[PDB]
């Protein structure tokens, strides 16, 4: 009945040298912890305002709900999208879909990189599934706005481009972080999410 | 719970010739009614989502909640802000505050007119009360975003500048609508809302 912080499925240092253990520990144990806690606080406030029919209070809570709820949604997916066992290319129908919809795996990587580099301020780049069209789709989201809740696309792979996702290690050079992160993408998890859509 | 469409404080033609009866009837019986109906549907969907801990669903419902919920909030205030016995100027402490914060009643009208005419697309112009600062403040809101829920200001007087608020009568000439509406402002209601902000 309450949202909880999922354990990281690997050690804080498991993604070194691509994302260092200081980032992983802060990102999970400080940043995500705060979203979950503030999400639960906001949800309780929203339950009270709903039961009273206080629409002003409901609307005033929307920023916190989207930001912290989106934070919890996005980071929960993000941790499973990475793995010490990741890197390389997907296989099977996910790879065939990537080649069909984006031309090639490398072309897909440069489109998702571009979407991720192009976020001005805080946000996320996403590979999603468009269930209406039955094909893959790339989108960028601001701050912690979550993909499915704001666009209807089913999330397959997210890349956090908030500065806390990379700054300690890569400083201002966001492209260096994006170069590195391809080495730890958990294509097994992205594949499972894709198959679940179809 | 279940929100309801409030009765109008007067009949649909009571604000003529400034806002014609066809507009008032559509505005209350069709537009506000739809906000209530869609607000109730959206609240029930949010109750289901909360019980499931479905945060995606909660967030997907926010546009409909803000739009219809804000529509309900704003129009409920709007109807009480107008009156067949309105027009003229406020008195007492509200008039004192208007002179103090905007210089004069006429300069206040200019500023609220300008904010309302300046909305690009659908929206509202508002005179509000800033509780933190203890003075009056003019703001504009897009679409049906409600004043207090999005800015913290307490609404005193709102002017709907959605096209459905004036188009049938004034067509594209929103400034003529703004000039006419001053004739039906219920300063008694605005005063009540102001006094409530500070006792
Ligand atoms: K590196
Ligand atoms: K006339
Ligand atoms: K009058
Ligand atoms: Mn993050
Ligand atoms: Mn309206």
């Amino acid at each position: 009945m309450k949202h909880s912080l999922p354990d990281l499925p690997y050690d804080y240092g498991a993604l070194e040298p691509h994302i260092n253990a200081q980032i992983m520990q802060l990102h999970h144990s400080k940043h995500h912890a705060a979203y979950v806690n503030n999400l639960n606080v906001t949800e309780e406030k929203y339950q009270e305002a709903l039961a009273k029919g206080d629409v002003t209070a409901q609307i005033a809570l929307q920023p916190a709900l989207k930001f912290n709820g989106g934070g919890h949604i996005n980071h929960s997916i993000f941790w499973t999208n990475l793995s010490p066992n990741g890197g390389g290319e997907p296989k099977g129908e996910l790879l065939e879909a990537i080649k069909r919809d984006f031309g090639s795996f490398d072309k897909f990587k440069e489109k998702l990189t571009a979407a991720s580099v192009g976020v001005q301020g805080s946000g996320w780049g996403w590979l999603g599934f468009n269930k209406e069209r039955g094909h893959l789709q790339i989108a960028a989201c601001p701050n912690n706005d979550p993909l499915q809740g704001t666009t209807g696309l089913i999330p397959l792979l997210g890349i956090d481009v908030w500065e806390h996702a990379y700054y300690l290690q890569y400083k201002n050079v966001r492209p260096d972080y994006l170069k590195a992160i391809w080495n730890v993408i958990n294509w097994e998890n992205v594949t499972e999410r894709y198959m679940a859509c179809k």
